This record gives C-alpha cells, structure tokens and sequence, in this order.
C-alpha cells in the first residue's frame, strides 16, 4: 500500500531540523518559470494527485512505524520526525493539515505565473508544506504532455485551415501510440489522459480509466480508436504473402476505418502495386465512413509521406479542393506514426503544403515523442518557498543565484489575476490584498484532507480550447 | 485494480482477427537492436512478471469491464470475449505463455535476444503479442540501468586515474530524480535500476520495490544523508544565510551533511561564509562527518572548478600519491545541477586538467538520470520471429526497404557463448544444431508461474564493471 511518509525525497525527512526555530508557517508555490518556445501552459493533473495520494486518512500507526524502520537503515541514523507525524494522526485522524489553492484545470496560462500554492493550516505542521513538494511537483508531467500536445494541435490547426478552409477532423489528427514507449503503467495513464485534453484519438487504453475515475466525462469514453494492423499480423503470413495479409485484413474490417501498416518489406511497392493495382478494387469500393488508412512506419518521415502521397495520387483519383490543394478520394487516407514529435510534425505539414497536398489527407501517430521525450526542464516546472512566518512575523523569502537570474523565485504571498487587457499577472508580496486587480483566480482545491473543488474532464477540455477553435 | 485486458495498445484488441487462419503459435522476442551504448544491462522483467503477469490475472468481472470499455472505445464489438473466457475457464485465469530470458543484471552487447515469448496453448496464439505492450516497458529499467552503468564507467576511469583506487565509487552518482519523473511508479522502477550500479539515492520509492520484488541481504539497498534545500536556507531571510548554515551544521554535527550554498551567491558562501565566518565549525568535523558543499546553478564545470579553487585557498589542501589536489577529509563537494552522462564526462575531465582529484566530488542527477531517456536510445524492440500455421512453422521478419536498421531476426532464437567467450544470437532454430553449446536463456515464466528469479545482490554482481572485477 502507498505510504505518503515514504513518498518524498530522502533529504526532506531531515528538514524539520533545519527551518528557523519558531516557524509557524511555510508557504510555497508552483510555476512554469520563464526562461530568458512554449509561452503558455495547460494546467492539468493536480486533481489526480490530490485524490489518489493526498486526501483522507493518509497517516496510520503502521505507516509511521514502517517509515521509522526504513529511514533508520537508509540514513544509518534516527533523524525521522515521528512526533510530527504522530500529531497529524492524533489531532486530525491522519488527514493532512494543508491548504492548496490552484488555477482551474484546463486553464492556459503564460509562463512565469503562480499555478498553485501550498501552506500548512496548523503551526505544528510548518514542515509538511515542503514534505509534499516531491509528489506535487510530479504534476509537471501531465502539464507538459498537455501543453506539448496542445502546441502540436496549434500547428495542425494552422495547416489544416490553410490547406482545407476548415478544421474538420482536427481532434483526430494526432493519435497517442505511446503506451509501450513510456516508463510505467501509471505514467501511461497519466500521460494518455493529458493528451486527451486536446485530442480524441488514443491507443493508450490506461488513459480512459484514469479520466473516468478522477475527472469524468458526459460521454461514455474520452478517447477512441480503430482496427489497425501491426507488423506481426502482416509478417505472420510469410514474406511472399503480404498481399494475402492485406486482403484478409481489409475484408475482415470492411465497414469500419482500418489502418494497415504497409512498410514491412517495401512501402513503395505496397502502395503502388499491392494497394494501387492488385487490391485496388477492394479500396475504391469502401465507404467514406470506412476508409483504408495506409501506414508507413520507416524512412525519413517527410520524404516518405511525400513519396507515398505521390504514388497514391497516381493510382487513385485525386481532386483539387477549393483552396487549390490535392485531396485523395474519401476512402483512402494516410497515417504517419514513426518519428513524430513537435518538430517533425511541423516539418511534415510544411512539406506537404509546399507540395500542394491538403492536410486533410494525413493524420499522425506519436508515441515516445508525445509521452516520454519530455522533462521537467522543458517548462521549468518548479516549486519554491516564498513566505514564512517566524516569531509571529511574516517574511518574504526567495532564492536569487548570482550566476543564473533565470532561477530567481517569487517573493511573499502570491495571487493570480486578470489584467485590464485580459491577460494574466501574478502579484507578489501579498499585493493581491490591495484588491486593485479583481478576484484571485486561484481557488482552494484541497484543505485539511478534503478535495474542496473538482473539475470534470469536459470542463478541462473547454478551458484548454485553442483560440482558432474559439473563433 | 489492474486489469491486463485493459493494459495493451487498443489496436491489439483487433489482432486475433488478422493473423492467418489456423495459426497455433506466435513466437516473439525482445532485443536492444543494433545501430555509444554498445552493451546493455538486462534488468526489470522480474518486476513486470510478478506485479502484472503471474497468477490469476483474468476474472469474469475483468472480462466484462473490458468488453464494456472496448465497445465504446471502438464504437463496435471487436473484443475477443471468447478467447479471454477460454483462459479463465481452462487455466483459472493463468496465462498460457512461456517466457525465456537472460539473467537479470547480465551485460550483453546490442542486437542479441534478451527474452522470448510464446503461447503454450494453440487457442491462445493471439496472447503472445497482446502482452507486447506491457513487456516492452522493460525498456525503461534496462535503459536507466545501462545509462547509469555507463556513467559509473566514466567515474571509475577518472577516480582510478586521479586517486589510484575506486574507494567511494558506489556513492559518486546520487539519484535526485524523484520529483523529475513522470509518476510514482516510474520513480520506484527507475530508482531501483540506478541502484543496480550505485548505493546513493533520495528516491525512496526504489527501496520498497527492491525489497518486494528482488531482495537484498542488507536491510536496504540504498542510502542518503541529511541535506538542505533552498527553502531551509532562504526561510531564514536573505541577511541570515550564515545563521542558516550554522544551525544546520550544528544540528547534524556528527553525520555527513550536505548544504546547498548558491541561494544568493555561491562564491561568497564558499569564500566568506564557509571559508571565514564558519570555518571553525568545519575544520573541527570528523572524516566520517564531512560538510558537503552543494552548488546548484551556473555552468556546471566552471562552477565546480571555481568552488574548488575557492575552497583550496581557504582550507588546507594536500597532494595525493598521484599528484592531484585533495581537500581535507571533513570537506567535499557535490554538483547536483545539470548532470547527465555528457556533462559528467566534461566535469571530471575538466577537474583532471586542473589537477583536482575526483575524490573531492560527487554528483547528483535527476531528470538526466531517470527521465531524459526513451525507448529509442537502445532501440528496445519486440517482434514476431516465428509462427506455426496449418501445422507448419514459418520464419517471419520485417525488413523495411528504407531502413535496414529495422530488419528483425528470423525464426526460433537462442543465445550462446562463442569460442572466444562472447555472446551470439542464433536464428532459424540453428541453436538446435548443437554447434554452439547450450542456450543461455532460462525459462522465467510459464503458465502463470514465475519459474526463475534473481536477488538484487546477484543482479548487482552480474552488473559489475570489468575494472571492479
Ligand atoms: O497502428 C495504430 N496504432 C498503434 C499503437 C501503438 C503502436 N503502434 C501503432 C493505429 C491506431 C489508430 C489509428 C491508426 C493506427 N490509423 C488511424 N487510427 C485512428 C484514426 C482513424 C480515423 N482517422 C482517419 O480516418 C484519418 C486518417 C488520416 C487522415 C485523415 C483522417 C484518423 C485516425
Ligand atoms: O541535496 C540532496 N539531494 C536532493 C534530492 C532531490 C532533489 N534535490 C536534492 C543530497 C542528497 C544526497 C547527498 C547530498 C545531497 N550530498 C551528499 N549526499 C550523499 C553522499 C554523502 C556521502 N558522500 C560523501 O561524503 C562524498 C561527497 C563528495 C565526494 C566524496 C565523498 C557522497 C554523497
């Protein structure tokens, strides 16, 4: 069973001996620190953490003894704050005396703004605020996946609008292929849910259960997929029988969309000769609601996409849409699911545009690029103490390393406001109390062991919409 | 509760319909495909077998749950309810699968078979690749353990050169990655993989994982020491940094203590606060209880070099038997910012050029150690190499025209020692010809049971560096 006393960085076990004596309050905040591009971030994922790990009776006598036993050996010394943990157990029935205030989930906020704050609600528990830094800072991950996924959606939207005149199908243009490519089952669920803030296509099944349990949607599920082959279901037929494999698969799934990986031996032969001649009759007969989606999976991503389109354009009837771009017939589409990240996505759609191919023709699958190849440094997600009360006096505190001004932190009690022009500003030093800037956008989401405000996944999606979608 | 029917890539739900009719066997394998990182540490499969694959993993409730989810997810009924029910009824929900693997901790060159998977019941031909997704996640502990060991090689080389021995090597790269990974589960897995090579960690989640799935003779596999963070310094207020330092080193006067010293001005902290104002509290400390000064910002190499030159002028420096400078034993440094395998190399080489012993330094690494890694680094990959259809075995493979690096292996595979004592993977069932001795893979999972396992102590022995051996 999960034990919050064993879910912090080891050194934090020793911090209760290090704060100034007579400290009754430690107040800390999380931001995606600005860096002298990702100019705005989607705030998402805290509600998962609050419910799974922080709420309710999280301290027991057994949990205290187990931590005591572990740390004795881990430090070769008795340093553990048993008294402090016992106090929470006795006084609060093991509920954390902490208050967390946060911007609403799904909100899109520029870098360098307070996103949430944490403080103890009982002076005895001044040490508790930063004990839970480690677990709260892990919100970096769903924030960063959601943000990076949204930035890819912006690129897709721009090019889809340019080449087609609308945004139809945008929410299915970037499919999560990342289940095998992330570091754990838990990560798979968290990351997949973050991508679904922006899109509806996923093969990372773990995301669905997380959303259902912690957030909730009006619809039965937040994400969808379609029948699709992998190399094993093609290659198992034997190298001389690729055509038989293709025929079998498209016939099995004749009335729904079907994606067929086509590069097992020779992607170009498969497109030109197998799909484009031998099996052409089984493709041109398909419904618009049930296209064949051809899937290359190797080679230079841009070069391969363009060559695949060129081949298909010569074997199938291509039209020219009202924007002047080439469009494959509605029973035939392409998905590029190899080597896709935010950079290569941009390269591919720009290359397509230059060759006069509509973005309507293509979708993308992304795995490692979408869910794994991200770190806390990308958006400088960071948690810092900004205010303490010692001997009954409040003190505004901060770091400001001489050799790196980018790592300077904010001072004092913080609040987030709308500016007169409708942008965001973080007020420092308790200046929000002056009330010159309207209401603090941070809301209490956790207090003394209870989750006090929750968001549905539908609300989060609404909050995270693109401007272009809003227009 | 975990449901293995919901723990695969969506598209695999539809694969039972795609294989050739009358297929009775699907046999697949995992390798770190050949293209830096010439050899890999095999680690972490045991965790996966025990936590997710063994015992009764199918129930009526789990089948119904999956059925209901997939119906909405595909907007169609494509889920193999009958196949899963068969496993439930015939095997009491135990997976009819056999997995063979190289021993955990083994160090194996790229492009060798590391584990194989096949169904043991013809009805469950589809099951082999259903569990690809789960098993492929072994890329992560493999890659962490491998990259950690590569850093250990660098540290060993330079420590040996500058000091004449490897004392303390196992404490020279400390895991700071708990906050910088993507989840609690990932933290435990990644921390455990780092502990294959080192003994220093702050990612507490690693300890319980090792204890539960692997085991050590020692009470714990990893250790830490009291250390400050910026909040415990800055909380004292900007004019009271000295007071914070004094309080902390006095509280931890007889154990090692690490104190982050860059809150405002690392160079002032080292030269004036530690080097002058509080010097008397440092030079009095035991060799078993040094002050470890922690810079945490600036160019990592330039900052380490300047911190060392500052301390070298305020404290008595000796010259060790190799001709390198050594701080007194009550004083050390740890660089815990911007450390990955690349910058680690740069820092130790820069220290060597300035005649500073690697004895003086330790490193902390977080995202660089546990997060900034992907399945592409070692090309960790699972592929089908052999099927039986209509009673006939076929050797199968992919070989994409535009990328020969993605060509997969053919047929039944086995791992062997060559006449020169190296590893070789034989394809096409050629291991059966008995020209290369016995298969070095062992059966580790069969029909719902873990059949062979390794303690964490044995994994560590297998993973030792040559220079350690
Ligand atoms: O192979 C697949 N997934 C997978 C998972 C893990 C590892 N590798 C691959 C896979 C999964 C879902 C797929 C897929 C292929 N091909 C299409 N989809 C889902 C959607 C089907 C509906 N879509 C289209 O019709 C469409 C496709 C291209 C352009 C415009 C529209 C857009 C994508
Ligand atoms: O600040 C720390 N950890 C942390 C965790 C998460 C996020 N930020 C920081 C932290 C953790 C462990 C530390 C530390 C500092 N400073 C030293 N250690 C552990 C060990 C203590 C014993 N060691 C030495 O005495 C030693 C140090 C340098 C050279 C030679 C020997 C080697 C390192």
């Amino acid at each position: 069973e999960f034990n919050i006393l064993l879910a912090t960085d080891s050194y934090k076990v020793t911090h209760y001996k290090q704060y100034p004596p007579n400290t009754s309050k430690v107040y800390s905040y999380f931001e995606c620190r600005e860096k002298k591009k990702y100019e705005e971030t989607v705030f998402y994922g805290l509600q998962y953490i609050l419910n799974k790990y922080l709420k309710g009776k999280v301290v027991t006598k057994e949990k205290i003894q187990e931590a005591k036993d572990v740390y004795k050996e881990h430090f070769q010394d008795d340093v553990f704050n048993e008294k402090g943990w016992n106090y929470i157990l006795e006084k609060y029935d093991g509920h954390l005396p902490i208050e967390i205030k946060a911007v609403p989930e799904g909100f899109v906020i520029p870098r360098g703004n307070v996103l949430f704050t944490v403080e103890n609600t009982d002076p005895e528990c001044y040490w508790l605020t930063n004990w839970i830094e480690t677990i709260l800072v892990q919100s970096w991950y769903p924030i960063t996946v959601a943000t990076n996924s949204r930035e890819q959606k912006k690129i897709l939207a721009k090019y889809l609008l340019e080449t087609s005149g609308n945004l139809d199908g945008l929410e299915y243009k970037l499919h999560d292929f990342g289940y095998r490519g992330v570091s754990s089952q838990e990560t798979a669920g968290i990351g997949a849910s973050a991508h679904l803030v922006n899109f509806k296509g996923t093969d990372t099944v773990a995301g669905l259960a997380l959303i259902k349990k912690y957030y909730g949607t009006k619809d039965p599920v937040p994400g969808y997929s379609v029948p699709a082959a992998e190399h094993s279901t093609i290659t198992a037929w034997g190298k001389d029988h690729e055509k038989d494999a293709f025929e079998h698969i498209v016939t099995q799934f004749s009335s729904v969309p079907v994606s067929v990986v086509s590069d097992s031996y020779d992607i170009y032969n498969a497109c030109e000769k197998i799909w484009g001649e031998d099996l052409r009759h089984l493709i041109v007969s398909r419904s618009t609601q049930a296209p064949l989606i051809i899937r290359p999976d190797s080679g230079n991503p841009l070069d391969t996409v363009l060559k695949v389109l060129e081949i298909l354009g010569k074997k199938f009837p291509v039209t020219e849409n009202s924007k002047g771009y080439k469009l494959l017939p509605p029973y035939l589409r392409v998905i590029q699911g190899d080597g896709v990240d935010i950079n290569t996505l941009q390269e591919i759609v720009e290359g397509m545009k230059q060759k006069m191919w509509s973005i309507e023709n293509i979708a993308f699958g992304s795995g490692g690029g979408l869910l794994q190849k991200l770190t806390r440094d990308l958006l400088n997600c960071s948690f810092k103490c900004s205010y303490v009360v010692t001997n009954g006096l409040g003190i505004n505190v901060f770091k400001d390393p001489v050799a790196d001004p980018n790592k300077r932190s904010k001072k004092g009690r913080l609040s987030l406001h709308r500016t007169p022009a409708g942008n965001f500003v973080t007020l420092e030093e308790g200046k929000g109390d002056l009330e010159e800037y309207g209401q603090d956008l941070l809301h209490t989401v956790f207090k003394n062991g209870k989750v006090t405000k929750s968001y549905s996944f539908d609300e989060i999606r609404k909050n995270a919409q693109l401007n272009i979608e809003l227009e």
